[PDB]
RNA sequence: CCAUAGGUUAAUGAGGCGAACCGGGGGAACUGAAACAUCUAAGUACCCCGAGGAAAAGAAAUCAACCGAGAUUCCCCCAG
RNA sequence: UUUUGUAUAAUGGGUCAGCGACUUAUAUUCUGUAGCAAGGUUAACCGAAUAGGGGAGCCGAAGGGAAACCGAGUCUUAACUGGGCGUUAAGUUGCAGGGUAUAGACCCGAAACCCGGUGAUCUAGCCAUGGGCAGGUUGAAGGUUGGGUAACACUAACUGGAGGACCGAACCGACUAAUGUCGAAAAAUUAGCGGAUGACUUGUGGCUGGGGGUGAAAGGCCAAUCAAACCGGGAGAUAGCUGGUUCUCCCCGAAAGCUAUUUAGGUAGCGCCUCGUGAAUUCAUCUCCGGGGGUAGAGCACUGUUUCGGCAAGGGUACCAACCCGAUGCAAACUGCGAAUACCGGAGAAUGUUAUCACGGGAGACACACGGCGGGUGCUAACGUCCGUCGUGAAGAGGGAAACAACCCAGACCGCCAGCUAAGGUCCCAAAGUCAUGGUUAAGUGGGAAACGAUGUGGGAAGGCCCAGACAGCCAGGAUGUUGGCUUAGAAGCAGCCAUCAUUUAAAGAAAGCGUAAUAGCUCACUGGUCGAGUCGGCCUGCGCGGAAGAUGUAACGGGGCUAAACCAUGCACCGAAGCUGCGGCAGCGACGCUUAUGCGUUGUUGGGUAGGGGAGCGUUCUGUAAGCCUG
RNA sequence: GUUUAUUAAAAACACAGCAAAGGAGUAAUGAUGGCCAGGCUGUCUCCACCCGAGACUCAGUGAAAUUGAACUCGCUGUGAAGAUGCAGUGUACCCGCGGCAAGACGGAAAGACCCCGUGAACCUUUACUAUAGCUUGACACUGAACAUUGAGCCUUGAUGUGUAGGAUAGGUGGGAGGCUUUGAAGUGUGGACGCCAGUCUGCAUGGAGCCGACCUUGAAAUACCACCCUUUAAUGUUUGAUGUUCUAACGUUGACCCGUAAUCCGGGUUGCGGACAGUGUCUGGUGGGUAGUUUGACUGGGGCGGUCUCCUCCUAAAGAGUAACGGAGGAGCACGAAGGUUGGCUAAUCCUGGUCGGACAUCAGGAGGUUAGUGCAAUGGCAUAAGCCAGCUUGACUGCGAGCGUGACGGCGCGAGCAGGUGCGAAAGCAGGUCAUAGUGAUCCGGUGGUUCUGAAUGGAAGGGCCAUCGCUCAACGGAUAAAAGGUACUCCGGGGAUAACAGGCUGAUACCGCCCAAGAGUUCAUAUCGACGGCGGUGUUUGGCACCUCGAUGUCGGCUCAUCACAUCCUGGGGCUGAAGUAGGUCCCAAGGGUAUGGCUGUUCGCCAUUUAAAGUGGUACGCGAGCUG
RNA sequence: UGCCUGGCGGCCGUAGCGCGGUGGUCCCACCUGACCCCAUGCCGAACUCAGAAGUGAAACGCCGUAGCGCCGAUGGUAGUGUGGGGUCUCCCCAUGCGAGAGUAGGGAACUGCCAGGCAA
């Protein structure tokens, strides 16, 4: 016995993946492992739009109810792990700068700790410059510095 | 150094008010779709600028079709 | 008003007077009317102008197809014996009206959103200036004088006056009780109560302004309004929602049903309602005829289900048991059978204002309730719920059931101080039989209630014993071992193992009750005599009694009261409605004899009515008629 | 110390401490939580009296909520279901004054509770949609010198044998005269490619002659050239990524001077950075921080649970149709054959005999006429067989299709027959799918193939139209978006008793009580007292079933005050039986005149505990009584 | 015209089964061989081809037999439409229709066209 509830979430998620993979840009797609048929049906589902569109996804989705997803389902948790990963290393990098236009020398000591190399006596000066610019209304200059000084650490970390 | 900026004096004009109309710069929501996001409402509500008695526009780098009309503006058809 | 339903104790109204609700424009469809007619008609504009021009334009006469294109033909097809759409019917422009779509579009009512401004004299916080804190206490740091150390530490005496210290006034606050709730006060008064030198309080003047301000942080305060202030505009926001929709009369007159819905309290199509046109003895009741059922009933051939017995595969042969066989049952999901009704079609007399169908305009409604019948469900309980048919209410008053929509009789045109009748009634309330005949009842049954019980009473069929004398009574008998063996404690007939013998016999049992440790004793089955005629036990039942106790006051005939004024059978009379008939009066519908834009010498019938539809009218302001008429 | 101005002052909050311009086990403390002890008393048994203001009478002034109208009694039953107005019955002279409040479902607020609205408003998020902000890279402000290096256009030079061979020749080609002392053939030798087959040149002795189709070849000879692919190299060109230096752009809220009695600003010098930063457009990413929305319906109130489309049987009451959150089961296929024709054949279940083999395999005979089979759950039908086998085939075809069934409609189904061309069979004849009934998705949008149908001047083309076909568990399956989850007790708005919770009203499964039969218990004996197995009744004293009144407001558990009524009687009173010697009791009948507790635990009803009485009764009255009282 | 047979039908259990008797002059059946036509998922089993030697055994046709199957009244009863009544989870009254089962009884067929043989 087969819960039509069951099949109704299976069937949504076959839809989901497939408005993924045509969301994937062009290297996405040719890294996915994608047959001529289901990379034509991509296709035109991506130069179609509207109802239309919506309905060539239903389609790729009925397709995927018979055809396999693993190798896919693979391909798009690599890709999204990779994507996740740049963009937590982002909002890290933005939470560091943050809290050292905030706070100070607390969020100094953390700059430290996760890169000894890092330089205090100029992390020091750009916070003082920072917190300078916010007194008197001057461009972020001083927050694009403390970020491209952090980026420059995390790549040298790496 | 020159010179400029700045300063002093003389002459002309504006400064604000006024119901609506005109052009421009901004500019919504309610509501309809029996829901609602495109859309509509609407370039309407409302704010600001300027002149006038009207204003704006105005003499096609336009139409038309290879037949032909020769600025702009307004009214009725074409036309739900 | 809403409801299946309201006197309901569901909603609104204190009353009077005035004001208040389907209007307006633009296009479309239909009806009536008016001119023209295969033509009709003009917009803007001109116009000494409601005239006349202005044919720009719009509608139809020709449609088919997507189109090319064809043409009273055209699309499909390679094409039709074909099939889909047109031909044989006249449209147009006004006037008025019924709808349709947009405008706030029948009227009042929201919370809510955006835009532009006003508020920190109340209050929250902050900033600058000043003011206030009676009085009395505790009393540290520190300093001086001694004891005590190499120096320390520690300790006693004097000065000292710090504490978000103590008690307690002003001041701040509101923790408790009472009063005040249409109070003196839109958070107040009395006595207590906490702080009362600070993070305290306060006067004055400013700053922080609405998705914002402030907030020792409660979603608290921001001018008595704060989970998004106040004021003007979008804006008459929207409201599938609640309420209202105002003069009269005549005719007709439903539903609460099926399908679909982000769809259930709304809406779209159909059935149902109304108006008009056109159509067939069209439709309806019934007699007959040709029809198919699997329902009621019946049965178990089949499908299940159920009881007994046999052979019994197989299983563990005193033991479980398949499939089958014989008999007995049940079925809405069984029919070897099978109705009554109902439905279809045809023929036929009669009646019904065509009561039948097609089209067009307008609808309304799409919450149903109750009772009977056959049910599903629930408990064959529910004024419970869901089905199919009928009936009433909704939308029908009237008479009876005391009162009570859904029970019974009966469909109100109007008036009459006329008669008849249906249901129900005829002792009084209260109109009619204290009517007659033949029976039942002793119970206030009638005038609530079951399982069961009973010499209540009436009758039917019978049955047993009966003047070779029955039943019950009356002076009589009921003796002997059987103190029994047996479980010896005593059961002896009165506790049980046990037989359940035998003589006198007109006659009696080795034993039924009361009473003793058992005894004993008193009775009874049966047997003598008189009287003596009927007596005894069961079935069917009509009408009666018990089972039968509730709470404001008899309260379970309506009451009085009734022994017939209670129940069954029959009959003759009467009361009994808005039902029928009798008289007169009004209006619609169809006909014929005639009037023919209308009377009818007529004729038959109809006239309850909600939502709703159609038709006909009354009233008031203004305008022409109207410088006419009435009028000090 | 502060906190919800305006009833919540706390362990909560706060604190010292500890870890674009511009919170020091703890002394003390506490209107703090809990326990114990003493005093005190009107809190209470139980309340009595007195003092002042009202309340009462008189004189003067003088409202309010509410109001359909009232000539406005009780009881019984009915009724939209609790009657001042209905039917019956009893009672009551008319009209005032001081009180209580049981009611008039009494006045208050278009219920805050529950439901609905394809209602609103805030809050949350890994609901949808976006975006402020943040940010990546490219382009411009943005330059100059240098050190390399990836790559393109070329300029310039070699390099490139399947087999044929003087030859480590790829393609056409102006095709056939140039090279010549612009120091010749060949040479000591340096060097490049190198399948070791055979080309070559910076430089020179010498000194100025060598060569073209000529013989094979799918091409001929770098003799002159026009110009290139695999394979490589010197100069010049486009250049970017990266690195170092400089200033003239740009920054300077660094310093000095001037306008200037000037922390603004502008200008002049200088210092420090400097083509970095920043700004503007685009772009990748993040982004409940913000903003607009969504979160379906049936439902025996709502939520949860279950279902939303199609097929078979019943309910479904013998035409058709007919609902339930009613009772039983299936489906979103499959077959190029399981389809069409021609021909042929006919099972299940049993008995008999037979090696494995056995009850049940397969073989032969007998009864049997369908209980077999008919692909899929079931109905009906199927001997002509629609059941099974073999041969041939694609009619599972094309354009139609009269006439009907079926639904409101979209729509679905049947269908003789016309024309074309086919398959089977000699022929008559059959074939427009499957024995039939589930196996499916409207419209918009587009993809694919054909069609001059059209294609906005013409000739085309793009784009449309038509024919065929493809694309949705759009399963919420007549499908509102391509695109959406929850809380509100901070809530708000319009309504409902159309729909709940307390009560009211109907019924009585459940509950309590009474009784019929009587097995049996009771030392023998059913009925002194119980009494199983069974059955019949009364009450509305529990849980219940319905939702008929009430959501334009009926105050729902307790305690105090006040009580009233039924007896299914707790005591007192009158009796019967007894397994009643008497006191004391056990069971049942009559009897309601009277009475029928106090304290510790709870809010408690109830219940447990201790002590008394004759007892400390059961229930109805909106589970009595808040216009009477506390909460 | 009748005793017979075969084919095509109407009619379909009064029509079919169980038992006995009866037929080879014709027709029918059984039967012989299959080298050939034809066929066995193997077999002249079935079908097909050339004969009829032999026979009526089986089957087939006719008669009898009621032992079954089957048909089957009349009446009664159940049931039911209409209008009423009641001691109303059921029944009764007037009217109309009217079962099922069972019994008496019937029953072991009838009929249409043609062809062939016998006797007329």
């Amino acid at each position: 016995w087969v819960s039509k509830s069951e099949i109704k979430r299976d069937a949504e998620e076959l839809k989901r993946l497939g408005a993924e993979i045509v969301d994937l840009g062009k290297n996405a797609l040719d890294k996915i492992p994608l047959d001529a048929d289901l990379r034509a049906a991509i296709e035109l589902a991506q130069r179609i739009k509207m109802e239309g569109r919506r309905r060539q996804l239903q389609l790729i989705g009925k397709m995927l109810r018979q055809r396999d997803v693993e190798p896919i389902r693979q391909a798009l948790d690599k890709l999204k792990n990779r994507h996740n990963q740049q963009v937590v290393l982002f909002h890290k990098l933005e939470n560091l700068r943050d809290r050292l236009i905030d706070q100070g020398d607390d969020a100094i000591a953390e700059v430290l700790n996760l890169w000894p190399d890092a330089d205090r006596q100029q992390l020091r000066t750009l916070i003082r410059n920072a917190k300078k610019e916010k007194e008197g209304n001057k461009p972020p200059k001083s927050a694009r510095q403390i970020f491209q000084y952090l980026r420059e650490l995390a790549e040298n970390e790496g």
